């Protein structure tokens, strides 16, 4: 149990996070960058590293990069996204 979610408004400049990877460079997604005092960073939730489960209600199984991006930008005023943090109790 290392999943959390967030919902985030878009500011002048975005979301204020960066994501790497997809599904065309046989890879998870995940949180690359945080900009500074945007609306990722602000939530105090995130973190460079947690990995992208859903966007907008949609799962990112098998998603492109182009598809996440575009899910993201088109998705009005809100961004909603289930994460996971990549870590483990042993």
């Amino acid at each position: 149990m290392d999943f959390y979610t967030v919902e985030l408004e878009r500011g002048a400049k975005g979301f204020g996070f960066s994501l790497r990877g997809g599904r065309e460079y046989n890879m998870d997604l995940y949180v690359l960058r945080l900009a500074e005092d945007g609306p990722a960073e602000r939530s105090g939730k995130m973190r460079i590293g947690d990995e992208i489960l859903e966007i907008n209600g949609e799962t990112t199984k098998n998603m492109k990069h182009s598809r996440a991006i575009e899910l993201i930008k088109n998705g009005g005023r809100r961004v909603r996204l289930f994460l996971k943090r990549g870590e483990t109790s042993v």
